[PDB]
């Protein structure tokens, strides 16, 4: 719960401690079944109000059933789509196409309309049954239709009706625009009482069901929901949940800014930037290293990140932060001699970066201006302060309390001579540019 | 209005001007509230058909709510989300966490529906109450319910329920797959003469009411909703919207094409290209510089951008489109081997690099190719012209009307010597270039 | 249909072929007329409960209106827009400003309600009319509000005019968060049953129709949506849909991977990757290239590409899968020092670069462990493979069988000397690198 950050003034850069870790590690696939009546193309011989009403509602039954089935010819139902975050899903949808799969299915839900099942692939998949559509039509809706004349019955089944139907129709809905896969999964495709019992019924510990329960919406942003088929009067989705099985290690967000060499110009100063930025958490002996920030969501102190879109890194590379020139990891950096300004908010504060002839400050809401930054590197944390200025552009500090460290050091872009220093570095490292100087200096 | 274009073939680059700005520089936050009612999970003894409707429509009522609650668990609208765009809108959301400020809000709106407010924070925020859902529940559906007994009432009470829940029911969805933060703000979260009544009565002059009011389209693409709490029967969410402090300064956009030795190869012809391509905008004395593509929108003659996303830098940065080689600014480029086609759609013309064996010529719909484009970076304009195709990709032109103003010149890139030339720099500039030439001349 | 894979050890890099193509080279433009009625604010003196819902759902269809006009006043309908992928949509869009071009369209859907249209720009545009709202509510609704005291007519009509007017209420929403541009294409925007009468009756082969009925949901996604007018009581909207002019060609992905030497470090060892990875197709003598892995969309074993985003490149660019060294093309690779493991899921197996102490194993979800990857760049197969894990990372392997061939070859960082090896070149080549080090060599 203790946030804490720490400044480097050598290196223009910050870290953010004191997080706790959930890494996504397994996926949880289950299927959701819509019970739904196959129908011939009954007609009836009269044009009445009550029952046009029941014939319009129908084809909208009709044309969810055809669109669901455009979806179940196209990927990633079939073919490609299997390297991807839903192969656990697709794995199971495949399955599905087997028989006789969805009799194995329809067979344990007439009974509870929610089971585990076995399936012929060896994986018990929990089942659930969220809509008995057919059940509804084929009592109330069928023999009405099949006399050759129908009856005149009462509006209300016409209501009723559309009640049933509502469901179904926003789920083909929301599976048509993003070609049959979903995410966040929506309450319509799984509400919040049939996706909190489904996390009650996990093969997971107990700590992992509190985990989830109180983070649903978390849990919902990182879930896919998957069209699979429609075969012998079942509708079948599958929803993959996440599996968090690092849990409560500590995490790191690592924030840089370019550091220049101060001189007004309209010349030429060097600059240099530590890369890699992003969030870091200590994984199995290793680190795991989040560089994308969309992976990454940040609930309260914990840190909920994918590990598909990570690297695995030495526990070395917390060296950076406190020595740079550290023989035991190759800290990479980047060069330039782009003199611009700029600021990045932190967690407990702000980097501003000033150079040339801006003006750059943070400021109080009513107090007004309380620190000019002057050229260079500086942080500010925000205590008493609410924006910063950088320019004409308005950053906003982020309020949230903890304690700060200013840890004061040298600019190592103090310790390079400029007539010999590589000023284009994309994508570089300490002892790649104390290197390429050794050359340099023949 | 007159929007007019200048293409220098010694940089292979255009400048489109006679563009006005709409620069947003600050936010206004205004609280919208829905009157909800508090009820106890009653039921009735019998299941009737007119009841079982108001039985089902009422769990929509009650699953919406608990779906906003979860969303109120979650960030922003706690700790994580302070440092970016919704920290206005923040602020003012974790005001409402306090007491009895609900009640302050509350009471303010029991009269007329929309207020002014005065928080604790001092903050003075416009008060909606769009929907006064309390009102209706508890004068037509909380006595039938009570009886112990429900009533066989008329059935347009529950079609006139499904309309008052209906606007509820979709901010709900609309928060829960974007965890409560919506943008463009939908109809739903503020309806068009909601939304022009907020206008008319901000803090504003009257040339910005005007400029709102004619773009409500764009204010809503640049505008927040922000789910907040749900407290003591009151559901209440912040709506951003835009400030522009920058109003009718003039903008232009740059545009870039690489430019390489004509060879035909094979063989090795060195690059190079102006970065540092997009919007620019003079503001306050200094230039706003807008790199990406998805800050800025243009509506008509005016460019509407968030200064958020920008760089401020000097005026004299404008040098490199009259004299790439001048001292009182370092223009970048950027440098390569990859000779490579590719063309450039302007606002008033196209600038084409051809380069190899490529086919690139500028057709007209009716009479057919018109220009064949030698090897080398050229341009026309859309004045009779209106596609142009490279290789095996089609590109139409844009058809808006202005003068275009061709500036010939020699390219600089026959002015380097390619035995001396630097031919992979990812972010040069020209002053960087003449000195890593002599260097390497020892 | 048959797909196979090529794995070039010496380069680090793979090829998935076999599949074939369909690029899309032009569009096609059909107006979606909704047929709409002017009303007076007409107001009625009593309050009925039958006539106060018919007061609310008519507002939804004025809101609606409004909500439309101001789409219309903003772009893409107006000035920008034009130099993107809906400039053939926006030409029909601005021809409809023009009078009488909506008496032109509204005159030949009276009779048939779908037909095609010559617009005064010459060209011949299909015109579908999918909702004929004012008939309904000229007949049904209009007399009834007319009398000075409305009916108290049976409630039946107002279920009728919602479902009517259900259809309206979606495209304007969907329009509204959209800025005017919807895509995919919803079906609302058009239904199946519509879309597919569209494609029956487009100016094309009876091959193409299969191709586009068949990838209906494909057709969707690379089609656009685009708000025009509300003249004189028609709503149009363009449609803007995909012309695929190159099909059946052979394509073929490129897979890369870094190439690094094989040392445990905490050290320096030089890495080289191959670039410009992607999908690649013949098209018209030449080869198409896509870089970004979102135009491309793989159904079963074609490819659906957007020429849009392509680069045409000489036939002699696949080369560089059989030999990296030819003269003939210039192949481009980026360098680095960064030796982090990493896996390319490729399309028939998986690429792994293992580098430093990182455990990087091919695991079988029955078997276990049945590969451990050696320092360096290795692939393996999906046969028998289910999943890859490099460090805290886990790959599932696509399942799609296909017959792969490891090609055996020395890697090429072998060949260089990493004392004089350029270890930073973003975007080189091969001929570029071995010039670079001729001059280091003096
Ligand atoms: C952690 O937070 C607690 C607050 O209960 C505080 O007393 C303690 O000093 C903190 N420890 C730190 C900041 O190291
Ligand atoms: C600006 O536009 C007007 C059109 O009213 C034209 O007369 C004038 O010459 C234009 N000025 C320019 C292009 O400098
Ligand atoms: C192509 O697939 C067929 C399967 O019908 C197979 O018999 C043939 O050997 C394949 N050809 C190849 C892989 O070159």
């Amino acid at each position: 719960q203790n946030i804490t950050e720490e400044f480097y003034q050598s290196t223009c850069s910050a870290v953010s401690k004191g997080y706790l870790s959930a890494l996504r590690t397994g996926w949880y696939t289950s299927v959701i079944t819509i019970e739904l009546s196959n129908i011939k193309e009954n007609k009836c011989n009269g044009t009445d109000a009550k029952v046009k009403l029941i014939k319009q509602e129908l084809d909208k039954y009709k044309n969810a059933v055809t669109e669901l089935q455009l979806l179940m010819q196209s990927t990633p139902a079939t073919n490609n789509g299997s390297g991807s975050a839903i192969a656990s899903g697709v794995a199971v949808c495949k399955v599905l196409h087997l028989e006789g799969e969805v009799n194995k299915i329809k067979s344990a839900l007439l009974s509870t309309n929610k089971a585990v099942v076995s399936l012929s692939n060896g994986v018990s998949v929990l089942t659930f049954k969220v809509l008995d559509l057919k059940n509804y039509i084929d009592k109330q809706l069928l023999p009405i239709l099949n006399k050759q004349s129908c009856s005149i019955s009462n509006i209300e089944t016409v209501i009723e009706f559309q009640q049933k139907n509502n469901r179904l129709l926003e789920i083909t809905r929301e599976f048509s625009v993003n070609a049959g896969v979903t995410t966040p999964v929506s309450t319509y495709m799984l509400t919040n009482s049939e996706l909190l019992s489904l996390i009650n019924d996990m093969p997971i510990t107990n700590d992992q069901k509190k985990l989830m329960s109180n983070n649903v919406q978390i849990v919902r942003q990182q879930s896919y929901s998957i069209m699979c088929i429609i075969k012998e009067e079942v509708l079948a989705y599958v929803v993959q949940l996440p599996l968090y099985g690092v849990i409560d290690t500590p995490c790191w967000k690592l924030h840089t800014s370019p550091l220049c060499t101060t001189n007004t110009k309209e010349g030429s100063n060097i600059c240099l930037t530590r890369t890699d930025r992003g969030w870091y958490c200590d994984n199995a002996g290793s680190v795991s290293f989040f560089p994308q920030a969309e992976t990454c969501k940040v609930q309260s102190n914990r840190v909920f990140c994918d590990t598909m879109n990570s690297r695995t890194l030495p526990s070395e590379v917390n060296l950076c932060n406190v020595d740079i020139f550290n023989p035991k990891y190759d800290c990479k950096i980047m060069t330039s001699k782009t003199d611009v300004s700029s600021s990045v908010i932190t967690s407990l504060g702000a980097i501003v970066s000033c150079y040339g002839k801006t003006k750059c400050t943070a400021s109080n809401k009513n107090r007004g201006i309380i620190k000019t930054f002057s050229n260079g590197c500086d942080y500010v944390s925000n205590k008493g302060v609410d924006t910063v200025s950088v320019g004409n552009t308005l950053y906003y500090v982020n309020k949230q309390e903890g304690k700060s460290l200013y840890v004061k050091g040298e600019p190592i872009i103090n310790f390079y001579d400029p007539l010999v220093f590589p000023s284009d570095e994309f994508d570089a490292s300490i002892s790649q540019v104390n290197e390429k100087i050794n050359q340099s200096l023949a």
